[PDB]
């Protein structure tokens, strides 16, 4: 005798990734299969009365899909279960507008990353944040010692070649509403405005939410139910406010997650399910928001922006469009020769020509080369990579042989992390906090550092000017 109860003779499934708990009343053995791969039994042989779960894998397909799943027994008729799994939906917002592709070009981001090719970041600016003992922030865009950016900043980065700005944002501290997040409007109009200058310059541009404290650095199931509703409410805002620019805009939804409670700990599988789960939070908030935002070019992280752990871990987000969403990596190794603090064990020297000398044990050419390439995975794939930050800092404290040899090592890194980008598709975005590392004056917008844009750009041209078998 082998009953299954008629509430499971029809299951229903979401397009995420989902299980079901079902009863099987069966004989002294019974059998289960399934009639398609991404449905399964957590039995395939069983006994008895049995819990069994039928799982679904995420419908990332765009067509509803269909299964049936097979309860047999000697002697007794098969009981065969129907599973409709739907495809991927938005949440329902109330401002919700009809898609729109006015100034949205029929390109795939990996087509669009190919014109992007370098650029910069306007980092220590919006997201510059005063953290208090408690938590507490407060500050503005000034208050990490950089001048509101400007038409003339623009307008420079742009003249010295660069295609893309990357505008580090925070928010949180801006909040006119706490309990419910929301923003006021004048901090919005005040990067609306840094925005638009850029684009008006002739750039592609990009906006997060940056760090601004680290409430996002907590991806465990206890917080992600909070964390989740804050990201939400906090990109509806910032998708509405911006619905209607064209596709020279990017959104990117978070920055470095981190689980700051775990002291460095290796993040576990919980912590890459939540972590990968933010990504989808903001697609599904910006989507929802419909007009030209049902097609922006939408960009996601690796958990800690780490390369290793995008290749080992990062999972695609579902989206109601095809190929336009970026992954973002940020790289700094090795961390003891770009952006370790100067009163630590740094190494002021790096590459081929320091063999020998005060440079650091990895991040050498052959380990560069290597952890770049490993994203080929995703390239191959069809999905663009954004190295949204690399550089190193500038010792402007050393002197004679250690600093010329500083400054050459600086410039030598630069190219060959630009040009290894370039090998590999990979789209450099310079990182700029208006310190020594520097590339442009933040008032007039004219050329800091020279030799270090050369570099960069020697490392863009290399492979296309100087190109060999």
């Amino acid at each position: 005798s082998l009953e299954v109860a008629q509430e499971y003779r029809n299951l229903e499934f979401d397009a995420r990734g989902s299980r079901q708990t079902i009863q099987i009343d069966g004989p002294a053995e019974w059998h289960i299969s399934t009639s398609e791969s991404w449905c399964k039994s957590s039995h395939t042989i069983g006994e008895g009365k049995q819990y069994v779960n039928i799982t679904v894998e995420a419908n990332d397909t765009q067509k509803e899909r269909t299964a049936t799943v097979t309860v047999s027994a000697s002697g007794a008729p098969d009981i065969i279960i129907n599973v409709k799994q739907s495809l991927y939906s938005v949440p329902a917002y109330d401002e919700y507008i009809a898609p729109d592709n006015t100034g949205m070009r029929d390109l795939t981001s990996m087509q669009l990353s190919a014109l992007m090719k370098a650029g910069v970041n306007v980092g220590n600016t919006f997201e510059a944040v005063i953290v208090g003992n408690d938590g507490s922030l407060s500050g503005d865009e000034t208050c990490w010692g950089n001048p509101t950016p400007n038409k003339v900043l623009f307008e420079g980065i742009k003249a010295a070649g660069f295609d893309v700005v990357r505008i580090p944002v925070a928010y949180s501290h801006q909040f006119e509403d706490a309990a419910t997040y929301k923003i006021k409007s004048a901090w919005m109009d005040k990067v609306e405005a840094a925005v638009k200058a850029a684009l008006d310059a002739g750039l592609y541009v990009i906006i997060n939410i940056h760090w601004e404290g680290g409430w996002l650095n907590h991806p465990v199931d206890a917080n992600k139910e909070a964390l989740d509703e804050r990201l939400e409410a906090m990109w509806k805002q910032i998708a509405l406010r911006f619905r209607d620019y064209d596709d020279r805009l990017l959104f990117a939804g978070t920055n470095e997650v981190n689980n700051d409670d775990a002291n460095g700990a290796q993040p576990t599988e919980e912590n890459y399910r939540v972590q990968n789960g933010f990504n989808q939070v903001f697609v599904n908030t910006v989507r929802a928001t419909g007009g030209r935002n049902h097609y922006r070019h939408l960009i996601v992280q690796a958990y800690n922006t780490d390369v290793a752990k995008a290749v080992a871990h990062f999972t695609m987000p579902l989206d109601i469009v095809q190929n336009r969403i970026f992954l973002e990596c940020h790289y700094y190794d090795p961390y003891d020769f770009t952006i370790m603090p100067n009163d630590e064990n740094f190494k002021s020297q790096w590459g081929a020509a320091f063999a020998g000398g005060d440079v650091s044990a990895t991040g050498q050419e052959g380990d560069i080369e290597a952890t770049l390439s490993s994203l080929n995975v995703f390239i191959n794939n069809n999905v663009p990579v954004i190295i949204g930050e690399y550089g190193p800092t500038l010792r402007d404290q050393l002197t004679g042989e250690a600093l010329e040899n500083h400054l050459k090592s600086r410039n030598d890194y630069i190219e060959y992390v630009v040009k290894t980008c370039v090998k590999n598709k990979l789209v450099p975005l310079y990182w700029d906090a208006g310190y020594t590392e520097k590339l442009f004056d933040r008032t007039t917008g004219q050329p800091h550092n020279a030799a270090s844009i050369a570099a960069i750009m020697k490392g863009l041209n290399l492979e296309h000017h100087h190109h060999h078998h």
